[PDB]
């Protein structure tokens, strides 16, 4: 690790992936203060009291509109593309962080709830651009040897994000009635720490070479990031890979959907990216204090009990790299969803029988933590790995548009509908996510071929038995 690699990794992640992670969990602890604000805004404007279902929908829309933001941000990066480059896209992205932080913080003084819904949206766009461009920047600046580790660095900083959102939301810090607006206002600090540190670092040495046509700057950026003088072999490797890629005509998104000779690869990506979100793990970040409230945890303990959920996620994310190298993709993904489906089962039992003995509610804490540990040890990482292993370099750009679209639309549906599932099914609300985890696991047991240490020529031949077609 040279000097500039650390500051690029730390200031890159802190202003980008950490803010995505923070924005999942920040919304949990101020929930009763924000709903009281919506209520007292609505009656004062319309002259008639708000009804429980309207107030539940406004809160569900506030929580989930962030995912429609993220979808817009994932599509904006295609339009920006060649124009800015990887550093300047991450700098310019702070226009959305700072504007959204100020819209959400000043919503209560304005006396308008629309500012908080519009602020969550723009903060979503930020998170969509952040997660699309930071993996590009970090893999492009880094030495060849460590590009494998950095898919885990953008995962760890999301977890330190969800933990920090849960930490500031304690009633001893900012999660009080008189200081909830600062939970959103503090998002200015990650943005300003990035804006003050990224401009001193070099732009990506591939972008400078391929897309900006400036070889002298590309050499100087390689020399800065790698910390050596003779970077000749680094430049020629990037020119070689470009001379290869220039020969390739990309398969368009509608053409990838229509092609029969990739049908079960497309269907396996859609089903896996759906179950990755619809397994309801985001409903644990957006709604934790309500879940522990219904579970019968004493009202005074809930803020400190919730803080263990971001803790175990961060522990499991740090050791995630030691599991994914050992087991291979098929038993981690099947056994990951398979275990979550079991622990949503026992969670449903311990929520239902919570009145039978005073120790039973605490078993629902162990239940929720075993769900979080089961996801991050396996399913947390593998869907984006598989989407690469299934498709050629000509197909791979389009495959990640499908995979990313299905991801954000599924995150929206969980964020929006979970409070209505809790209303309707009451204590059995987790049997929905049990059914989705087990239905996903059973699909992958029958369809998914083993991909660890295997070539595209073997994996595509394994799918060919059910595609019944060839290029
Ligand atoms: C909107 O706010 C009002 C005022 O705080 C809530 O009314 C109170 O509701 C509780 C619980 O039903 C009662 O014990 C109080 O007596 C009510 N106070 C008044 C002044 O009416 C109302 O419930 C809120 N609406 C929703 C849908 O949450």
């Amino acid at each position: 690790w040279s000097c500039s690699l650390l500051v690029a990794s730390l200031a890159g992640a802190f202003g980008s992936s950490f803010l995505y992670g923070y924005n999942l969990s920040v919304v949990n602890a101020p929930t009763p203060y924000i709903k009281a604000f919506y209520n007292e805004s609505w009656e004062r404007r319309h002259g008639r009291p708000i009804d429980p279902d309207t107030l539940t929908l406004l809160w569900s829309v506030t929580v989930s509109i962030f995912a429609i933001g993220g979808l817009v941000g994932t599509l904006i990066v295609k339009m920006i593309g060649k124009v800015l480059g990887r550093k300047h896209t991450l700098l310019a992205n702070n226009g959305f962080a700072i504007s959204a932080a100020l819209l959400m913080a000043c919503s209560l003084q304005a006396g308008a709830f629309e500012m908080l819904i519009v602020g969550r949206f723009i903060m979503g766009i930020d998170g969509g651009v952040a997660l699309s461009v930071l993996p590009m920047y970090l893999s492009e600046i880094s030495p060849k040897e460590i590009r494998g580790s950095l898919g885990q660095v953008t995962a760890i900083f999301i977890c330190i994000g969800v933990f920090t959102g849960q930490l500031l939301g304690l009633p001893e810090l900012l999660g009080k009635e008189s200081t909830w607006p600062y939970l959103f206002g503090v998002i200015v600090v990650p943005a300003v720490v990035q804006l003050l540190s990224l401009p001193f670092l070099p732009d990506s040495p591939r972008y400078l070479l391929l897309e900006k046509h400036n070889e002298a700057r590309a050499v100087k950026a390689f020399q800065t990031f790698l910390g050596k003088a003779d970077v000749s072999q680094e430049v020629e490797e990037v020119l070689a890979e470009s001379r290869v890629q220039r020969s390739i005509r990309l398969v368009s998104v509608l053409e990838l959907l229509r092609a029969p000779y990739v049908r079960w690869q497309v269907v396996t990506v859609i089903v896996t990216m759906a179950c990755y979100q619809l397994c309801g793990l985001n409903a644990i970040w957006f709604y934790t204090n309500s879940i522990f409230g219904k579970a019968g945890i004493p009202p005074a303990k809930i803020p400190y009990v919730t803080l263990s959920t971001g803790g175990i996620e961060t522990l499991a994310a740090v050791f995630s790299g030691l599991v994914i190298e050992h087991l291979g993709r098929r038993p981690l993904l099947i056994g990951g969803f398979g275990l979550m489906g079991l622990f949503f089962g026992t969670l449903t039992i311990t929520l239902t029988l919570q009145d039978h003995a005073p120790w039973v509610p605490y078993l629902s804490i162990v239940g929720i933590l075993a769900i979080i540990a089961s996801f991050c040890s396996g399913p947390g990482g593998i869907p984006f790995i598989l989407t690469g292993e299934f498709f050629q370099q000509s197909q791979r750009p389009a495959a990640f548009i499908i995979a990313g679209t299905v991801n954000w639309l599924s995150n929206f549906a969980v964020g929006l509908l979970f409070p209505f599932i809790q209303k309707s099914l009451d204590t059995y609300c987790f049997l929905v996510f049990a059914t989705i985890c087990i239905t996903g696991a059973i699909y992958l047991y029958f369809v998914l071929p083993e991909t660890k240490n295997r070539t595209y020529a073997e994996i595509s031949q394994a799918f060919s038995k059910r595609n019944k077609a060839y290029p």
